């Protein structure tokens, strides 16, 4: 009958209590255990029956890379078995531009692996967490939900981790895409899928983390009017991996910046040219230094050129990675 | 008898020579001085009595502070004289961001000021920068544009420096403020306003550079997962007398950013946390260290928090001026 | 000291209820009162001294001019004494297009008045409308909301009732104006204004319906491909005194329309050109029948004849309310 | 060894001129050929090997269905050879909201078929025509192409025919799609894909009107809030084969439109519900009368509605295939 589902939670707001019916100020949040939130909605039931775990508890702001690795492992641990359908994940407002692209290059299935959360409180007025929940759930249990990719599901709406991010500081809304659109919508009970990503990814993925320690250290850097030198000295000085410069324009650079790349390249450094504006794709020219980010954000490029450095560290093959993916 | 306007050049997209018709991606900008382009549109007499005369020439990434006084007191005194009605200035798209707000803060006269530019190479299949133009000099020459703070044109758009940036990398259509809209169109030779500003500038503006010779120093910190810490003690080993922070939401700062924040503080230095996202509103807390920029983006807070500390040092008093200006 | 205010309820998707909490869609709208629409959140009375007035109880599609007239009478004469700072309206969402612009040309006075609403039943999981009525109160007992037109709030933002419109048929973020942005953003328990509307209303317009029972019958025709012109014959052969007309681009005509309405002109009445787009400007053309909508819908046009046509008959003097109201 | 690539004018806004170099808003409507508009573009050259066919002269404004299946069927002919790669198509923009979708669901094939037009006369002043042609032919050459659904063309952006409306009435950046999205993007020379249609198109598609010779006619009637019942008998009295409703809300109806509907809806014809909004899904109602649209415009609904009308009379049938186009 029923399917069975997986719900895996490390905080976030849609568990977290402020401690004013219309308190939406600085709080401690991410303190509910995933035994209550059953409780809260025992609509859920009418789903599917389901089983949770308690990954951690900590805020978004302070998600990590050490994390995202114990997570990406487990989740195909689970994902693996004959009484596991899908997998539901709570999690921070702040961080899900880079938590849900992460397992993205990583599950190895065509089992749903969706991610939800909360922009109010779950004790303010008109709290969203609780529908966010009952939705995000509904789509994990549905066939036709199977092989679309990691997806991120907030205010009715269905998007991929590969185009959506949190645009607006905090409205109920901010989580969008410009250019790229939603994949579906979730209205009256029923479910409406629109469009397909066309990338790669989960299956047809190259980047297995199956037995990794660590991860290399990729720093980002702003770009602005009168940007310093010496803050490239630094990461240099420390021994960092990769660079991605989060630049003007097009991913544009001042006298000062295509100077301190060229001496980060020199010393074996990898370094990646996004842009600042937040949409939009950067084209290469030869007239300036680094690699290109192709239409990935400052902070979903770290996230790629992270793992694209356990595999290679040869220039041609990289920059073929932003196009791919 | 016609109007009288001056048209201050720094040559940017808008006044670039392309190796050849399609290439829109490869060229050089500040190549071709005023002179040419006021002649690439002979209809522009039909509008005023034009005037010009180049002042920087060069691409829009690689200019400094010390730059943005000169033109401060350039205009100011061009507006003082009872022959001139408004001023038109040509700059680059990738940091006009700033230039705009700058000035907006400075210039001490209601007679209209608009900056201008291009997203295309003067040699591109269908160029902008020729409408744009003309489009720039209609509005400076309205009777009616005076008394709204220093506009910017494109795309046949009239928009406020307080508010306008470029959301996109590429496209056109880059320049949008989806939170407040635009202050007017042109439509068919004709114009059209709708808002005005509700905040504070020009004729009213607390802040005078007329007197000045050099701005202090103000740096820009990015907020992302696993961030470091030593970049904050690289402005401190330099004198920065200010730092902006770009938060991760509502300006959420992690563990390793809450202590590099606070070695700043307690030396002098002021900071103030804006939000990576694009657009909303970082509120206040208590919570955390730092003052709150409004709604302005960490490019805008930079240029605002320069000037404030040429007046002040009372935390107290910088942080009302983000919420009036 | 504590302000206090008056509501105005006229049922509602927010006076909905569902036979379950997970109903988004099939509910009875206007099955609640007033009443029990304060006795729900015990918050309001923290802000100001409430009061109520079930005025009708309906759904939104089945309002009509008759109970417009009657609503704009009873706020001016309640608005005109001292013991009622604001008045706040709750309102179906399906026809808020229409509702807000109407007063927003016949009241009296600079002392805030207030729209209202919710997209899911009061009965569902996560049900917008408390929040959203704890705003609405909010905003009409400040007193810097004073002097900017008739508001409407909706999803903590604050937008001006000329330019808002329901955009999406189910979403909950349903209203906003692409071109003109928000006047203001309730955020932290707060209000930050932005912007001010520049074109005619409330106190200084020159409709007045105190003495008047009856407006002019107006219709609306769309424009498409294959449109018969038989259509208008129909609506010329009923009285009518002008047609709204929903045209294809900028207004553009067919045969069939022109020859539609060159027929109805010579039959003394009035017809506005406007669009079907949702946006936009619709420039003048003296070789095209009809006047045009400046930059109004075809409902805020509608809106804007009726009203018209009780003070003149003159074609040029209506065609000059439409560039400037 | 470049591909073969046919031209089929239709004339529209790409092909009109006027007089000063200004004018923008009133001249003369395909009056120019696809000879000239060719000679204008050289660099076409380098992609492939063109020809130009003339099929009409008027504007968007004067397309009827008579000349839509004649091009339907023409396409088709033309696309059966083997030394025809891709064709372009030439259209006004008054109405590309229909024609794009009506060849997307009856030509037969995977060969790329793109439409392309201009907002801006040819004489005018940064006309936007010549870099669209050339970015339109460049999509047609490519031979990643195929089997994507027919593309529309504009301002550097590729969206699908299912989705892409004029959002603006006046604007060179109209063509929009909020809740989709656009499918691809052009930037320096190079075309870059991200989104794939998720419904039945072209092949996959059950209507051929190879053997038609007249289609079926259907109407479109508005919403409003004082709407005439009068208005379903003048075509109900007329001897319409179907209906469209763009209602109010989400298809909403009045109590004199609940009336005007069965009333027809048992006379025999067909009605469908749609939304004036622009975008979203009208959910299903037992409570109300007639079908429902899914999320598509009044303006696509019909096209549809009109072709499904040539195979199947059973309502039950034809929800079925609102569903899946």
């Amino acid at each position: 009958n029923l399917p069975n589902i997986v719900i895996l939670a490390t905080g976030g707001t849609i568990a977290g209590s402020a401690a004013a019916n219309t308190q939406t100020t600085g709080y401690k949040a991410g303190a509910l255990g995933v035994e209550t939130l059953i409780q809260a909605v025992p609509e859920l039931k009418t789903l599917a029956n389901i089983k949770g775990e308690q990954v951690a508890s900590i805020g978004s702001e302070n998600m990590t890379s050490d994390v995202l690795l114990t997570l990406s492992k487990r989740v195909n641990e689970l994902l693996a078995r004959s009484d596991v359908d899908g997998v539901v994940i709570t999690h921070g407002t702040d961080t899900l531009d880079e938590s849900p692209y992460f397992l993205n290059l990583t599950v190895k299935s065509d089992k749903p692996v969706v991610f939800v959360a909360a922009m109010r409180p779950a004790t303010a007025i008109s709290a969203d967490g609780p529908m966010n929940l009952y939705g995000a759930v509904k789509v994990a249990a549905d066939k036709n939900s199977r092989g679309r990719g990691v997806l991120v599901v907030l205010n009715d709406r269905i998007g991929s981790a590969r185009f959506i991010s949190k645009t607006n500081a905090s409205t109920l809304d901010t989580f969008k895409a410009p250019e790229e659109g939603y994949l579906g919508v979730i209205i009256g009970d029923k479910i409406y899928y629109q469009t397909r990503l066309d990338k790669v990814h989960t299956t047809r993925s190259v980047f297995d983390v199956t037995n990794v320690d660590k991860l290399p250290a990729v720093d980002i850097i702003y770009g602005y009017q009168d940007d310093p030198e010496y803050m490239y000295d630094a990461s240099i000085k420390h021994g960092v991996k990769g660079i991605v410069y989060a630049g003007m324009g097009a991913g544009s650079v001042s006298k000062r910046g295509d100077a301190g790349i060229r001496k980060a390249e020199s010393k074996g450094i990898v370094v990646v040219r996004s842009s600042r504006t937040g949409s939009g794709i950067v084209p290469p020219d030869a007239g300036q230094p680094g690699l290109v980010a192709d239409s990935l954000s400052p902070a979903k490029s770290r996230i790629l050129l992270m793992l694209a450095l356990t595999k290679t560290t040869n220039p041609a093959v990289i920059q073929d990675y932003f196009h791919a993916y």
